[PDB]
């Protein structure tokens, strides 16, 4: 589909059988999901923005829906404002920027 | 164009008469530049990112040419550690998301 940005872009996320919303952001290198449970090993890692860095669980090899693409690849899990799908995912589903 | 997101899409941009390199962010609200003397009166404010706020300067009506394209709006200036162009002035450029 094509999104427009007067609104901010979010969508439906359907991760492990539990269906979530997320934002479309270019400006991530990688994902980032709100505190939850996720099967699998997790290894501790930081990650950087605006306002500095904080502590975050990665779990590899991870399949998500995003709006009703496959996707199958890293997801960080920690304490983000917001949950946000970065360019490791978006490039899984052909995302691009237009104008 | 088109860009893909296979690395951080930056671009040109030209503001006060200085061309700098900014990242295209679909998840910012709003437009931050690093820290730059610009002329004119501003008003404080925070905004807040990943890992908390930081306290930035905006500066409203302010020309800004990105990619050759022409548009005009609010812009913050801070301590951020990348120039980003948020949605405020990627909706005057026309720009889409498209998978
Ligand atoms: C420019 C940032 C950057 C910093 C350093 C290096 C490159 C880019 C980039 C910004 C994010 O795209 C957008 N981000 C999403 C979450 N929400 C949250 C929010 C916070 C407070 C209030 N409302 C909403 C904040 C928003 C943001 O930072 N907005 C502004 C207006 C303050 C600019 C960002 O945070 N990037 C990092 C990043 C992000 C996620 C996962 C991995 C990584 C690594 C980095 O690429």
């Amino acid at each position: 589909p094509q999104i427009t940005l007067w609104k901010r872009p979010l969508v439906t996320i359907r991760i492990g059988g539990q269906l979530k919303e997320a934002l479309l952001d270019t400006g991530a290198d990688d994902t980032v999901l709100e505190e939850m449970n996720l099967p699998g090993r997790w290894k501790p890692k930081m990650i950087g923005g605006i306002g500095g860095f904080i502590k975050v669980r990665q779990y590899d090899q991870i399949p998500i829906e995003i709006c009703g693409h496959k996707a199958i690849g890293t997801v960080l899990v920690g304490p983000t404002p917001t949950n946000v799908i970065g360019r490791n995912l978006l490039t899984q589903i052909g995302c691009t920027l237009n104008f």
